[PDB]
């Protein structure tokens, strides 16, 4: 068997006090510690997830009655271990996926379906040849339709912005305040509606002290926000999502604890105390959260990431509860392995 | 501060029962979880270590009175996150470094220094365009001078061999027995002297059950060896090295515990019980061990890898003891970060 810390739970079927003996799955055609991007349709009618396969291609999992896997970027287009982040607007007929080339330049994949089209192509961002820090992660928001903002870590480790819209093409945007940890995960959201202008932007990242911090944009410029977590694991994965709950934006910020369990902090008329959403230890690796608002004004959340041993998980917050059944999305060949809990 | 499990020790200055509050170093120009290759000179006169920088280049650290850092492969030569393994013979004037291209093909870097040379160049292996499983690790041994064997994981997850020597060029070699874990770390050693023929080859890897296992080559062919660890962490780093102790090959095999502490098994007139060499938790990431025999008959060991938070460590076994001073080799810009030991999630 493989050995696992006895005090941690590897799966939903692990014993209540930790792992004793169980079977878990190794999906070896998923890149170990793959990045993830995702977007659930604002209607909730379908789901999109993107990930990196072991062969380096970027693939897509789409749920529409059932999960279907496809390849969107051939092997060689993306850095091995590229970050990923996605945009969806129109309200839901135009998709952009951002990633890094093997030369650490920002890249954009475009999928247009407006008016029955089905066009997939390399976006104009590629031609700006924007070199980033080689360990940079990626965030992005959209507003007013096709006004786009891409967030990255520059070669001097500051967080940087690239902008698109209003006929200007891609141009360098703001240099953000704060002192980001080199290689920090980053996640940016827009609290205002996809077709609204101006946006209301929040980004989440880890500072050089290890704390978690917040970027704020409102009319008037960029500011460091009130969201402060004094200590977090080194290079903890971070992902945030926002959707209106009872007509007010509900920000969900997720990161990993020292036990590699998912911690959630909610902003909705103020910040709520952080809370562990479940006590199952995921693989310390990228997570991706997305959300939508139902007809009665409640907000659903999905989180994608890597579970033991190398499985694409989907955690579901629906009708006000985290579902104890954690879904898995098969992306290729798999082998089952016995896992035994071992103490120090 | 950054949070670290309270029951683990992040460095040698951590408190005795685990981490309380301390300062640690993040070297951010070292690729996080870099691969490592290494070789100490058989005379012990100098050390070589290879690693991947954050920008994807492959760099070398060379100790000869002091550490000197150089770049040996420019950005774009290697897969980001490439495995690394090195050979040294002549007894110590010919170096080869194996890595993967961004297209998952075996690549070879050559450094020849015999007779005053300083020649660095791409090897003939590159032109063979050998495609490997994209998560393949790499091992290698040499014998009879320039007879070379490179070990990798094929697309069907079996361990495979490529051969060089005897005027034949690079050719496909054996398919090895056993059922290797996809993406297993692998480490191969030659128990016989560099100029001797036949060799005596041992390889260490992790199986689909999670156990650790051993490949054996002697005259007659390959077989599965008697070294068995029934359970180990998923995709645990593995590194082995061998050097003669009292005219008998002494194999050291290293892997990580669930606490990410380094475990050692020795083979020297039989396998000894596995034992933790120290209780400091390294980053769960590639390690590289090398060894040589002093002219008094005793075997020194060096181990390189990633320590908290991201620094290149050197652990030293010298004159029969693991030295308490665990060195760090700076490879670029660094920032100090405060680390606090934390018991629960919140
Ligand atoms: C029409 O241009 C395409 O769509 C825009 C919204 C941008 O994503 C641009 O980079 C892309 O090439
Ligand atoms: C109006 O200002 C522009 O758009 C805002 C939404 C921000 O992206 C800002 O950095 C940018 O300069
Ligand atoms: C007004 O406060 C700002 O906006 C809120 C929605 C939060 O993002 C808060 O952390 C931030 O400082
Ligand atoms: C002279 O040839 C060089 O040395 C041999 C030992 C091999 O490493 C070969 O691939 C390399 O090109
Ligand atoms: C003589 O046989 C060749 O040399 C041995 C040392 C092994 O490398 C074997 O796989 C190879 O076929
Ligand atoms: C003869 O036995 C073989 O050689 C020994 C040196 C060990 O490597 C052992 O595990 C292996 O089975």
């Amino acid at each position: 068997p493989v050995e696992f810390p006895k005090s941690l739970r590897a799966s939903s079927h692990s014993s209540e006090g930790g792992t004793t003996k169980e079977e878990d799955i190794y999906g070896y055609e998923l890149l170990y510690r793959s990045a993830f991007a995702s977007y659930i349709a604002p209607t909730g009618a379908w789901n999109l997830v993107w990930f990196q396969a072991a062969d380096g291609s970027i693939k897509q999992a789409r749920w529409y009655g059932e999960w279907v896997i496809s390849t969107v970027l051939a092997p060689g287009k993306a850095l091995q271990g590229t970050p990923l982040t996605a945009l969806l607007w129109g309200p839901q007929d135009t998709v952009r996926l951002y990633y890094l080339s093997p030369q650490f330049e920002l890249q954009e994949w475009c999928w247009d379906t407006k008016n029955g089209a089905d066009n997939k192509y390399d976006g104009a961002l590629n031609a700006a040849k924007v070199k980033v820090a080689p360990y940079s992660k990626l965030g992005a928001v959209s507003f007013g339709g096709a006004n786009l903002r891409v967030y990255y870590q520059g070669t001097n480790n500051k967080l940087e912005e690239y902008t698109f819209g209003g006929g200007q093409g891609w141009k360098k945007g703001a240099t953000l305040p704060g002192d980001p940890l080199p290689g920090t995960y980053i996640s940016f959201v827009n609290r205002n509606k996809w077709d609204a202008n101006p946006p209301s932007i929040r980004g989440y990242f880890q500072t050089v002290t290890g704390s978690l911090a917040e970027q704020v944009w409102e009319t008037g410029g960029w500011r460091i926000g009130q969201f402060v977590i004094p200590a977090a694991p080194f290079l903890t994965p971070i992902s945030a999502t926002v959707s209106p709950e009872k007509d007010f934006p509900k920000i969900h910020v997720y990161w990993l604890s020292v036990e590699s369990t998912i911690i959630e902090s909610v902003n909705w008329h103020g910040w709520k105390a952080p809370k562990q959403i479940d006590n199952i230890s995921v693989v310390k690796a990228d997570i991706s959260a997305t959300s939508f608002t139902r007809d009665d004004g409640t907000v659903d959340v999905r989180i994608y990431g890597t579970a033991q041993l190398n499985v694409l998980f989907e955690r579901i917050f629906r009708y006000g509860v985290w579902e104890e059944k954690i879904h898995s999305i098969s992306v290729g060949k798999e082998i089952p392995i016995e896992v035994v809990g071992v103490a120090a």
